[PDB]
């Protein structure tokens, strides 16, 4: 359940917390491995996904050492495009002391399928549409 | 207002930049624009702290293109900012000639805090008299 | 050991992973090893500090592929530590059978610094007893 | 020179450059060049590849300052290249004086290969004569 990811050096700015468009970075991981734990990538023969849009809203920033679970869920799912939230928490911290979990970062991401060279709007595979749904 | 130019680092395995990257470009002409009036965006006690992003993603630039971030304030309050933000493509590295297109856009809402508090106080007197110039 | 996945952010338009990224790596399996043992890689009156890299660049990897970063203690002095890693790519995203081959090496060379001054001190008695192992 | 401005993207917790950031400058002084000549540093079946890289860390930067990043050939082979690269701290954000500083060394080979294959062909003809000058 869920995906975690550790928040590393590379992951910081000067101001001690998550740079944050690194927050998106999380996001992607937790989408793409839905796929790779199907043991498929997420794009075929002549598709690909395109991010169409984000709506993104920062809470409590995470820092250096904490464990971040990212939390993903369909909003919509249709012929042509998926809608997807998905929200961060962190659950740990580096020093692993008793915390309730808190809300880092929550989106709403849009995107679609298209072919490659044309980038025109194709309907979503199938088997994506599947494994989408699950 | 600020060009960038497109690197390896920025691409990613289907030859266009990183999604992700796209607020990268922003937030360097956000700090430039104090860096250039020779200022840090933070000062003593205090940093400026997103709220929230809306993005759209139009059409995607590539290896060696020079992009032009326009950066625009939407709305400036006593204690936040809104900056909208458009990202286009105005030349490719081979200098074919091109109409400029728009690859990316972004309304951004930030506050100012206090760095160990969190709390929210009027963005400074500083950077609130070189944002209304 | 410690295992990475290859994302997209990590991919260049070459479809393997971007040369850099490969350091970040390293890092974090330099990191996990104190963030284990329940603190951060610093404390109250020091950090670590690199002061050079020898690195190579084998086989690359790409996209989906899990890659295994190898960890060991070259050297270990009062003042600096040498660690000498390797990367290694022992699975693809599809499960295919695959014999595992090296990706990455790298040794590096890191002292340990009085914050302020960045003055190098002795590494600290917590860190040197669980390098040692 | 290439110039570079650090930004917050480039820094990290301690208030410094992350240290991998440094070959991402080198990559964009090394891949400005070709762009310059109006060409991308790759053709219709070869690639330039990184082979080895050897660096030394000397003072870091930090957030606002302007790196500058100086670029020479070390050796010129038909297969490969070596090219030495140093990077400079020339300013502050504030323009507070300061003596420029070393902050970053590194030695780099790279070999040009075809993207089938990887195996090593010669340096093209046009990107010989754009390294040698």
């Amino acid at each position: 359940t869920h995906m975690r990811c550790r928040v590393y050096y590379e992951d910081t700015d000067s101001e001690g917390v998550v740079y944050h468009a690194n927050y998106l970075k999380y996001c992607e991981r937790a989408r793409s491995e839905f796929f790779f734990k199907q043991n498929v990538l997420p794009e075929n023969e002549e598709g690909v996904f395109v991010i169409r849009s984000i709506k993104a809203d920062f809470f409590t920033p995470a820092s250096l050492g904490q464990v971040l679970e990212i939390r993903t869920q369909i909003k919509e799912l249709r012929k042509v495009f998926v809608v997807l939230f998905q929200e961060i928490y962190c659950i740990q911290n580096a020093s692993l002391e008793p915390m309730k979990p808190f809300k880092v970062f929550a989106s709403e991401i849009k995107f679609g399928f298209v072919n490659r060279s044309t980038y025109s709007p194709i309907a979503i595979p199938k088997l994506f549409k599947e494994l989408l749904n699950a």
